[PDB]
This record gives structure tokens, C-alpha cells and sequence, in this order.
């Protein structure tokens, strides 16, 4: 009903890293506009990083910081 979406994170990274240099962490919602989820971690050092919700070793990231 709106055009707020966007898809931020074109590509994603599937290879499993897990950086201990993250301190926060974003979740964008998809909706009708993007067809897969968006999650993206902020690095201490500013640095963003975009991941597939696809991936096992992502849940993890996200389910063990949070």
C-alpha cells in the first residue's frame, strides 16, 4: 500500500563468517515490493554487511547476538 519498501541489500553474503566486531544489527522487511527478507549487521568500525535469511549460519548470527 506504500512504496516505503526498498531493497537496500541487492547482493548478500553466503559464505559463512562470523565477525566478533558486530555490535548492532538491522532487519528490513521485504514485503511485496522485495521477495526475500533483508538483514543487515553494523560493524563496529561503521562497516554494514548484508545477509541471505536463506542461510543457516545467519540465524545463527542473528539468534546468538540477540
Amino acid at each position: 500500500s506504500a512504496k516505503e519498501l526498498r531493497c537496500q541489500c541487492i547482493k548478500t553474503y553466503s559464505k559463512p563468517f562470523h565477525p566478533k566486531f558486530i555490535k548492532e544489527l538491522r532487519v528490513i522487511e521485504s514485503g511485496p515490493h522485495c521477495a526475500n527478507t533483508e538483514i543487515i549487521v553494523k560493524l563496529s568500525d561503521g562497516r554494514e554487511l548484508c545477509l541471505d535469511p536463506k542461510e543457516n549460519w545467519v540465524q545463527r548470527v542473528v539468534e546468538k547476538f540477540l
